[PDB]
DNA sequence: CACCCTTTGAAGCTC
DNA sequence: GAGCTTCAAAGGGTG
């Protein structure tokens, strides 16, 4: 199937804290959203901040144990894409 | 109903 | 090896 890149630390967070954001907050509209997000990652202490890279190399390897040496392009150049030259 | 806008990181592609 | 480009999430807002 369309097997996802193997999420980073930051998309973690994301699925984590963005429900309890949109619980809190007023807003859904994801570029806001994560943004708030951003802001969020300021309260992480190092510790907190160290455990994403851990988990996101954890997801690393599910997606490497699952899927044998998936190479990340289930969709390169499929979506259009804003900014494009970032 | 796909892309915009956004965030970081990885990992695609390109050189 | 050194670098540039796209998807991943994602939801209203835009097109």
């Amino acid at each position: 199937m369309h097997i996802k890149k193997p999420l980073n630390a930051f998309m973690l967070y994301m699925k984590e804290m963005r429900a309890n954001v949109v619980a809190e907050s007023t807003l859904k509209e994801s570029a806001a959203i994560n943004q708030i997000l951003g802001r969020r990652w300021h309260a992480l202490s190092r510790e907190e901040q160290a455990k994403y890279y851990e988990l996101a190399r954890k997801e690393r390897q599910l997606h490497m144990q699952l899927y044998p040496g998936w190479s990340a392009r289930d969709n390169y150049g499929k979506k259009k894409k804003r900014k494009r030259e970032k």
